[PDB]
Parts: C-alpha cells; structure tokens; sequence
C-alpha cells in the first residue's frame, strides 16, 4: 500500500481513507488486471491510487473540483493517473456516461446514496463487486438495506482501529474514528 | 455521573476521563460513604468530583499546580469539595502523608507507577479496591505485571467507545481513544 | 454492581447484559429512590436487578415465560423483588397497565420498538430517562429516528469491550459483540 | 483472499487468523514474486496460504505435527504448495536452518519471542519486514521492547473487527477479539 502519509492533503476535502480500511477495500475488491472500476466520491485519492495500479479502467467522479484537483495530484506524483478518467460532477450524471464495471466503490454519497447504488447495479458486470464505505450511521443502514432491496447478498464489516503514538515516554493507543465496510456478494 | 462537557478545563491539564471509563471506574470501585480514597493524578478532577460526592475522604494528588487549581474550581463548581484534601506534590511523598485507603485510583503514574503501586499496596486497608487507568501500552503490561508481583488477583478491561456526533448531514461515530482498566480483586 | 457470572441463565433467555454496559445504563438511568422504572424486555434480569436496588418500583415485562421466572429466580438468590411487579406479554399492552414512569430502559422490542417508543414517551415523567439497549444496526438506527420524531434530544454511545482471559501462561483479550446504547436527554 | 470459511480447521490448531488481520499483514508485507518469506507458526496455514501465492519460496514453520499436517492439507486443496517448505519442529532451530529472508511474519512464539526475533533479524535481508501477530498483551509489549532492542523503528496497529451476522431478522454485530500487528521499518 501506499502510506497515508504520502497522500498531498488540502483540508477541504476528506481523506485518505484509513491505510488499514482502504487495505480492506482492496480485499474485498479483489482487483483484476482486466477490471473496470469507479471510485464515486474519490476525495483525496486514497481508494483510486490504489485502484490505479491494480485494474485495466478507473473512473473516478466527484462534486467537489477540489478533491478532483487533490486527487489528480497525487496520480501525478505516485506515477499513476494514465488509466484514470476523472470525471467532475455529481455522481448519478456522472455514472451514466461510464461503460459497465467489474467494481464500484462508493467512498462519498452526499444524499444520493440510494439512486447511486440502482445506478450502480445497472451497471455492474457478472461477478461486479460493490463496496460502500460508511462513516455516517445513517449511511450503514440505508447502504445494508438499498442492497437488499436491490436482490444483493449484503455484508458488512465494521473496523475500529488503534495505532501506536510513541508519545514521549511511551506509546499511546491512538484510535481512528470507526469505519463500516458494506459489501455485496457471496 | 456529571457529563464531561461540565468540567472546566485548562490547556495543561489532560482530563476529564470519559465518562463512559469514569463510570466504569466507579462500578469497579464500588464506593461506599465510609470509605477513603485516594485519586494519583487527579488531573481535571473527573475521577476526585465522582469519588467525591460517594465516600467519605477523598485524597487528590497531582504534580501539575494547574491539575489541582482545576481540578478545585470544578470541585467548587460543582458544590463539591469539603471531603477533599487537595495535594500538590509527586505521588509517592504524597501517598506516604495519607492515611490508610479503602479505594486507590491512579490516574497517571508519570514513570513511578511500580512504586507509586508498592506504597499503595503498603496503606490498602482490607478489602481495598486499586484501579489503574493506562492510555499507554507500557503502563497495561507494568500495571498488570506490578500488581500480580505484589500479589494481587489482577484483571483489565479495555474499553473502545464510539459516540454520536451530527456532522453535516448525518449522525456520525466519533471514537474515543482506547482506555484500559487494570484492577484488582475486591 | 452484581457480577455477570452471578445471574443463572436459561438457555432460551438471552442475558444477563454485559456488566459494563449495565454499569454504563445505571449511569445514564440515575436511578432515584423515589423513581419508578419499567424495564421492556427483562430478559435474564441483568437491568432489573439493578434497578430494584436503587429505585422505588421496576415493572418488569417480557413476551417468553422463561424470560420473568429467570428474573424471578435471580432476584431471589440476590434478595430482591419485592419492588418489582413482572408482567409476562407483550410489552405495548403491559406498558398500558403500569402508572407513569422517571425512567424506561427497552433491553429488547422484537419489532415492535416504535410503538413502545411511543407509548414509553406519553407516560413519561417530567425529567425521565428513556434508555434503548440495540445490538441490531436497524434498531440503532430506528431508535434514533423514532425518539427525534417523538421530540427527544437523542444520543448514542456504541461500547467495544474486551476482557483479559488467562491463556498459555499469558493474558488474551477476549472482545464482547458492541452494543449501542440510545438515551434522550435528562 | 482466501476465504475464512475455506480453511479446514484441526480441533488442536488455531487459525485460520482472521481475514482481516490476514489482509493487513499481507499490506505490511508487501509481498514480492522473488521474496523469501518465513511463516513462524503456520498454525492452520491462513498466512502461510497467502505468502505462498504472491512470493518466491515460503518456509513454514511449526511446533504442532497437526499444524503441519492442516497447512499442507489446505495448501493442497487450493492448489498451493510447491513453493512452500513444511518445517515440523520449534522455531529457533528451523530457523537457522534457511536461508536469508524478505519477509518474516511470527504468527506464534511459544515462550521464545525474543530468541525467535533476534534470530529473524541474523537472517533478514535488506530491506526486509517483520511482522509479529500478538493476542497477548505480553507478546505486544515484548515485540515491541525486543524489535526496538534490536535496532528496527517499531509500529503497533490493533484492530478490533465486528462483522454482521443475521439475527431475528436484523443484522446483529458479531466482534472477534482484538489482534495486534507489531511490524518493523523501512
Ligand atoms: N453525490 C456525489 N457525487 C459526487 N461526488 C460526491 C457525492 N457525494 C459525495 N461526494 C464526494 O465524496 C467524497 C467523499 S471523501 C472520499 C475520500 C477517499 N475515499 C480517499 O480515500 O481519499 C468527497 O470528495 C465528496 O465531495
Ligand atoms: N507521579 C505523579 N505524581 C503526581 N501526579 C502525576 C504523576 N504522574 C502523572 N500525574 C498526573 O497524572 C494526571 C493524569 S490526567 C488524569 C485525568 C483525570 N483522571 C480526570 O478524569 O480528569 C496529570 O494531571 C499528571 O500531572
Ligand atoms: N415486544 C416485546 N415485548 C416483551 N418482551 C419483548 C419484546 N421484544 C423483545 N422482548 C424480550 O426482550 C428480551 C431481550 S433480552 C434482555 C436481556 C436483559 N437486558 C438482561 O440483562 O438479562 C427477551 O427476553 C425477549 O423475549
Ligand atoms: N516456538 C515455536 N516454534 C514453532 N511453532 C510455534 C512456536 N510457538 C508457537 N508455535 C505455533 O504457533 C502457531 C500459532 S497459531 C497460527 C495460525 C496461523 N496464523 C493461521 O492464520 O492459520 C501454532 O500452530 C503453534 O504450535
């Protein structure tokens, strides 16, 4: 993976997404050389550099100009970026102008969650995977519940992460805010 | 319990303890109102003002003069105070002024746990309680090692809380930074 | 509080809940000697036996027989129940028979949350305590939604606890399941 | 990933180690085609599995005739295992019997971490990664010291994963108990 620490940062835009559940999401994606994915609401970049370097297409879609600028950024400096389409914009728009894909990975809903997720189904490809990323409590029962509504098998996995802070004298258990991972399939 | 948001803080001064710990803290204290207890490194006060308003003498200690200054001001705000004794010093030439204890609370040892636990153990009235509260991964393997040497049933919990916050469009879980409880048998 | 392991279990009763989420309960509740308490869905009895030691009157309800004599018998073997009236049936029509109440804690709702939500807030006192224990995600979700609609100033607290258990000479943390706790304001 | 569920387990080895964890330690790791990685304590072979598809040559060591048995077993099944050299016996001794290599994961130490981990540091190439598993609260702190002991910039990540599982028509969470990744520099 590509250390957290390496992502450029501007403080308007959220992320990268914890190193340990951007790990998870390559897991549970399980990428191919040959696959075609979307990263809605790619932010800092986190979920799309890794993407990058691990299937054929990445489309990555986002409202905010600036998460589009920050995300180009570190495409730039990690030498990736010449297999990603960025697309500016609101991402219901935005995804029906992409082909069908082999992975969608929703970092970012902004109240559109539900009307991403039929999109996403319409053009998810046999054996496509789905994994919404949840912050918001709110976003973990709607994504669970959209899901199954839609004929998926859903799962999902909450992580709470705690990394160690060398503190001066000793090492403090610093946590990261919980995340939950709701991801389709069997 | 009185919330966390109702304790005056100072820069210097870390505290209070979660409320969430604190009361866990009490539950495994089990305070009775003929008890005297002493809390090492009172801090903020969160742990003092609890103690305070459930048994009969309260010991707080703290090296920070501003520990003790807030830890008063919120002892006064809170109409607390008067079963208090205040002691501003280095725990182990403190602990050795007090009398005999019925509960012990550390609530930061500052490098002198091992002894700051032997004098404990030296004034701990039968039946005493000793709870430990590490946020460093050094002081739950010592506090533990320590307490077992000295020849005690020793315990730990670790507690990993995750509140709700409405953030810009939701309800979020903000994570506290994880708490270990390490205590002896009663 | 009164040890886990200290509560006989049936096993077609669910409970008693983890001490330190009752202890957490208790701490929200701010159980009153002059209080009447109802707790929805005693199960095993770990809530109502806490209750009955510090208020004045705990109805306890349950839809499984099985459920209120395991109450019955903890209660028993710890000296209490002469406070508590346990009611078998469904908790919407118990909940009409009992007078008004300072504090409600739901253990259970098997689906039927909003209705008792509702019916829990018209009998309300001024100044009570309304407490929701979810280890579902749509019942963390649902109370949330459903005590705002009903006016409530809601919170929610979810806790991950581990304990240390003795393992190869060594000591294994051993995590509960989380459970979140849904309270209004007092 | 392999899948949890696709490991076959011996009532007498532990494992397979949780997928998540697996996922991380595989992203700490960073797997290499010409890497030479050695699995200290294969246990039921969930690391083992993994290192054994993305490297070059896999050494699998363990005390546990059985844990040999069930790594070989489940390397088998999934098509794996050329690559991999099946060592029976303890660690330290099988050790010094390889050669120098990239990776070393110590998913088991038996009372031998240190011997274990100054040995692993004789062998390890430039550029190489250590990466202990600890459920202990012991084998976090004594990685840790030792690692530091030895000269390495030392890391700790603890993870505490729930997932959901169905439950009276909801989604209960389910924890695992908590893992710790202690890893090493550069
Ligand atoms: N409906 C929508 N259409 C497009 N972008 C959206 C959106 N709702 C939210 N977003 C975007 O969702 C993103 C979530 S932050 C994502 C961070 C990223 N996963 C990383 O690892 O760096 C934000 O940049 C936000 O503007
Ligand atoms: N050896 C020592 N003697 C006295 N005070 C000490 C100490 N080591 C650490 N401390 C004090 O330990 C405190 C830890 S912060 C404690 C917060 C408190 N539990 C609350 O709930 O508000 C600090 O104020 C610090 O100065
Ligand atoms: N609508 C309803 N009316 C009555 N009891 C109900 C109910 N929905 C669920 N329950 C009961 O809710 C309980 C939840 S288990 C509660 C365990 C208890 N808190 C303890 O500490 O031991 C079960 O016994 C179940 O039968
Ligand atoms: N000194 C030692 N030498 C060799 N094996 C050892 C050892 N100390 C402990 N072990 C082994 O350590 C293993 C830990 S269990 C490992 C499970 C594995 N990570 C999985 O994912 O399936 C056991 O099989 C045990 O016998």
């Amino acid at each position: 993976m590509i250390p957290d620490d390496e992502f450029i940062k501007n403080p308007s835009v959220p992320g990268p997404t914890a190193m340990e559940v951007r790990c998870l999401i390559m897991c549970l994606a399980e990428p191919g050389k040959n696959d075609v994915a979307v990263d809605v609401g790619c932010g800092t970049g986190g979920v799309t550099l890794e993407l990058a370097g691990r299937v054929r297409r990445v489309y990555a879609i986002d409202r905010n100009p600036e998460a589009i600028s920050t995300t180009e950024m570190n495409l730039q400096r990690h030498g990736l970026g010449d297999n990603v389409t960025l697309m500016e914009g609101d991402a219901p728009e935005a995804l029906c102008k992409i082909p069908d894909i082999d992975i969608a990975v929703v970092g970012g809903s902004g109240g559109e969650l539900q009307e991403i997720l039929r999109i996403i189904k319409d053009k998810l490809k046999p054996g496509g995977r789905i994994i919404v990323t949840a912050i918001l409590l709110e976003t973990k029962f709607e994504a669970m519940e959209c899901l199954r509504d839609l004929g998926f098998d859903v799962n999902i996995t909450e992580l709470n992460i705690a990394r160690g802070r060398a503190l001066d004298r000793g090492t403090m258990m610093v946590s990261r805010n919980p995340v939950a991972l709701i991801y389709t399939g069997v």
